[PDB]
């Protein structure tokens, strides 16, 4: 079914896959062995449905968290990369790779939310959300406004929402506990308190949404914005001089943006695993395979410490790393499609005055854990 003594990769067409065929063919060169990288269109639902019946790409590159699904159902196989290789990668990212305990695909590349400012309005970004108000206040006498992001989406919100304790679900063992959820403890009402407190004073207006935040930024109206590096390349430099920083903190703790893991995972009915193996810890996960897969299309902040450390002289890039060693490894279980919804709806009913910030809260604690 799998064709045993080559490789088929599948990876998403927004990622380097001519970079990765690249990481191929110096595979190639060194085993004898064809390497064919493929980046099908809904490559994320045609992998299950490929891989439920023992067919497939010998491997496959998704965010983490589509990966527990996967796990689930049997279609990845569990990885063996020895103590010495799993010492080279950030600790944090083999945690984002563990379904039931069991290490069950590479990290490769690391992507969070950071603060994003205009260095001709604001040299000096505020290092607590409790300045934002005043930095406001500020900026609208001068015909500014301080900060704008998307209001209508909870992995936009989240950051500051969880900053002061919340969480999604707790984290132990390689697991997750789906009776410890944190979205209507102290924290969580702390933090989408200021939230509601920042609109109902005039600092955001409750309908901003990712366009307006986009928009404004890109215009030079707003001193701020909170986006991930997926909105660099659009951000105009002919109009702004732009930076990119550590999230403000709340109450002195870090924002806690969601984190997403870049990760290659085995199909577990592929003849090649050692193949694989080989490929992905000693050609890819190597300075010079990130590198080649990078100068196609930017993975942003790497799982390998050796490379991490050369790609962070670019700013963004540390601080994209920094965001997401402080912030929340999405789960990768299926109770987090009930956060989603259930956050969402929180947000947008205090953020209007629908409900009180303590009962839209617990009413999103009640739908997840139930
Ligand atoms: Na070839
Ligand atoms: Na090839
Ligand atoms: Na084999
Ligand atoms: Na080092
Ligand atoms: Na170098
Ligand atoms: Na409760």
């Amino acid at each position: 079914k799998i064709e045993e003594g080559k490789l088929v990769i599948w990876i998403n067409g927004d990622k380097g896959y001519n970079g990765l065929a690249e990481v191929g063919k110096k595979f190639e060169k060194d085993t004898g062995i064809k390497v064919t990288v493929e980046h099908p269109d809904k490559l994320e639902e045609k992998f299950p449905q490929v891989a439920a019946t023992g067919d497939g790409p010998d491997i496959i590159f998704w965010a983490h968290d589509r990966f527990g699904g996967y796990a689930q159902s049997g279609l990845l196989a569990e990885i063996t990369p020895d103590k010495a290789f799993q010492d080279k990668l950030y600790p944090f990212t083999w945690d984002a790779v563990r379904y039931n305990g069991k290490l069950i695909a590479y990290p490769i590349a690391v992507e969070a939310l950071s603060l994003i400012y205009n260095k001709d309005l604001l040299p000096n970004p505020p290092k607590t959300w409790e300045e934002i108000p005043a930095l406001d206040k500020e900026l609208k006498a001068k015909g500014k406004s301080a900060l704008m992001f998307n209001l209508q989406e909870p992995y936009f919100t989240w950051p500051l929402i969880a900053a002061d304790g919340g969480y999604a679900f707790k984290y132990e063992n390689g697991k997750y506990d789906i009776k410890d959820v944190g979205v209507d403890n102290a924290g969580a009402k702390a933090g989408l308190t200021f939230l509601v407190d920042l609109i109902k004073n005039k600092h955001m207006n409750a309908d901003t949404d990712y366009s307006i935040a986009e928009a404004a930024f890109n215009k030079g109206e707003t001193a701020m914005t909170i986006n991930g590096p997926w909105a660099w390349s659009n951000i105009d430099t002919s109009k702004v001089n732009y930076g990119v920083t550590v999230l403000p903190t709340f109450k002195g703790q870090p924002s806690k943006p969601f984190v997403g893991v870049l990760s290659a995972g085995i199909n577990a009915a592929s003849p090649n695993k050692e193949l694989a193996k080989e490929f992905l810890e000693n050609y890819l996960l190597t300075d010079e395979g990130l590198e080649a897969v990078n100068k196609d299309k930017p993975l942003g902040a790497v799982a390998l410490k050796s490379y991490e450390e050369e790609l962070a002289k670019d700013p963004r890039i540390a601080a994209t790393m920094e965001n997401a060693q402080k912030g929340e490894i999405m789960p990768n279980i299926p109770q987090m499609s009930a956060f989603w919804y259930a956050v969402r709806t929180a947000v947008i009913n205090a953020a209007s005055g629908r409900q009180a910030v303590d009962e839209a809260l617990k009413d999103a604690q009640t739908r997840i854990t139930k």
